[PDB]
């Protein structure tokens, strides 16, 4: 067993129990690091069962997706250059070895991103775009996987993308946003309820900022309004743009920073907090794990705070990830400097944050 | 990009120290920074990629010294192929590389190099799922040749989490490994004809019969080859060392920095003042340490906290070490965001000095 990780991914499994996935340091072996029960108790995991067609397989990136019958799917970028379903988890919590994804012609191995598409069909998309965007594969509601295809570039641009991210927009339509190789923020493409993909366009720039971005992340905001957050090349955190319930996009603005903090951010992730208030987390230029900002139910943004340090560790985290656990309490997990997985902090129904702890070793 | 992971270090033209790394999010291979003979640091740029993989990306990098003392940057392609990403000539110019010829059965993964018979550069699979592999070797005229499977240690064949290389004064190339069993092995060595032989379990360190998560080699007193390890107990060990007759001897737990009671991970070695072997690692408190250092009588000494660099009081997620101007040992690292810092540098007298953030790659 390995106990130190990188490349965490987080999702909900059987009975919505939170599952923290990871790549072992040195070996890049896919693991369940830990999982949390309905009492909030954390349990050590174990190496995930790998595909019979990649039987000693290793991955340089992982991500999760909710599949058929809400079976948690763990997707991985093979170190053999192929995309995989590493493993899936059934409704009893048992994990099963996966399979290679039915990828399209012209797809070149890289990191994956998932989204929930039409009829809830899980979509697995290439998260970096060297030429045209690709849907690697999609999964029907009986669990069957289907061959991918190219996806549309946005209006006016075919320069490739550093990063694609996904979120659900108006009428549940999947939106795929990306940071171009030109540093601009795009809606790359969006998918309607019948599964058809349309070209996107440049997202409106945030208030007062004409510059470029290095990273995007999405979050479900007030009124179910999709929010696209970003890190500027300036080092600041932004709401780049948000989408209304009619599908139209509106400009964002620089996020309000935690009181007293004058540094930069990177490694931005979102979470759904108390009263479903959207939370935005990030890592400071001082190494500190922060709630950058949170958004109330009216859409108003509020400066964040230093996340209350977990017991016995006053160091920095190299990655943060978030999800909802027992009673819907928001959990922020991360990897310390060695790669030990911590609950950095958890948040109660009132919005108050509580110090976490180093989770049990896989 | 200016935030990185997966740093590698080597010495290039005029022995100028070179810091290589992988851009965060995109996994693009970069020279992050280099240092001149006066000690001054300089921003890097994206490496030129192989014309057979012209928008390529990599999940791991390493370096070796090639024909004509040309620095070679090897990379594990996200397409599943091992590559020479780029090579540098004696003027400092970088050249796009090529896919390595590879043997049947080699499965894409991280690479490690070593210098073999006839100083031919050897690129070896750093993780072993079946048999150890020589991926490729380079001849004295710079041409690459496909490798072959290499021996296993006597009657262990369970694969290896990690391989490392080093040489004794007898020159023979030694390949050490942590088995999937957690045990340390001499996996194989290459004799004076370039032929490889089965190895054996290394001597275990006095006072610890448990398993290991990582090894690293270092050249110590009298150029004696030392195998360092991180125990599954989280402690740092000299696992074993090799004498001038090529016999192996058991080591012992390293003398820890006085006062320090936590664990270490992410161990790397460096050659310090007076060629004294230095061992570095990252604590469970998130702090970067010199774990121990060894004098010319071969005696080990407790280490210290590396002096925190200017402008950052957080943790580093990776340390890498190399000799720069006037041989001064440089310890570089990635902060929590991925910004590359000189963590600390050591003067001629063995005294460590606070570093600073490096120039950002363009």
């Amino acid at each position: 067993s390995s106990s130190q990780f990188h490349g965490l991914a987080i999702g909900n499994g059987n009975s919505n129990y939170l599952q923290v996935l990871g790549l072992a340091n040195i070996t890049d072996t896919a693991y369940l690091t830990d999982w949390q029960d309905s009492g909030g108790n954390w349990h050590a995991g174990f190496a995930l069962p790998v595909p019979s067609d990649y039987p000693k397989g290793h991955f340089f990136q992982l991500t999760t997706g909710v599949g058929n019958s809400n079976y948690l799917q763990v997707l991985g970028a093979g170190e053999d250059g192929n995309p995989y379903l590493v493993s899936w988890q059934d409704g009893s919590g048992k994990w099963h070895g996966g399979m290679p994804l039915p990828k399209p012609s012209g797809y070149s191995g890289g990191p994956l991103v998932t989204g929930i598409g039409n009829s809830n069909y899980l979509q697995v998309i290439g998260a970096r775009v060297e030429s045209s965007p690709y849907l690697v594969a999609w999964q029907d509601n009986g669990g069957n996987w289907h061959a991918g295809m190219p996806l549309p570039n946005p209006s006016g641009y075919a320069g490739g993308f550093q990063q694609l991210a996904t979120g659900n927009g108006n009428d549940h339509f999947l939106q795929v946003v990306g940071v171009g190789n030109d540093g601009n923020a795009y809606l790359v493409t969006w998918q309607n309820a019948q599964g058809q993909w349309s070209p996107g366009f440049a997202l409106p720039k945030p208030s007062g900022y004409s510059g470029t971005f290095t990273q995007l992340a999405t979050g479900v905001g007030n009124g179910n309004f999709l929010q696209v957050l970003g890190i500027g090349t300036d080092g600041n955190a932004y709401l780049v743009a948000w989408q209304d319930n009619g599908g139209n996009w509106h400009p964002g603005f620089a996020l309000p920073k935690p009181s007293g903090y004058n540094g930069t951010f990177a490694k931005l992730v979102t979470g759904i907090g108390n009263s479903n208030y959207l939370q935005v987390f990030g890592i400071g230029s001082n190494g500190v794990a922060y709630l950058v900002s949170w958004q109330d139910s009216g859409g108003n943004w509020h400066g964040g705070l230093t996340l209350p340090q977990p017991s016995g560790y006053n160091g920095s985290f190299s990655q943060l990830a978030a999800g909802n656990g027992n009673s819907h309490y928001l959990q922020v997990v991360g990897t310390d400097a060695q790669g030990n997985v911590y609950l950095v902090s958890w948040q109660d129904s009132e919005g108050k944050w509580h110090a976490g702890f180093e989770l049990p070793r896989a």
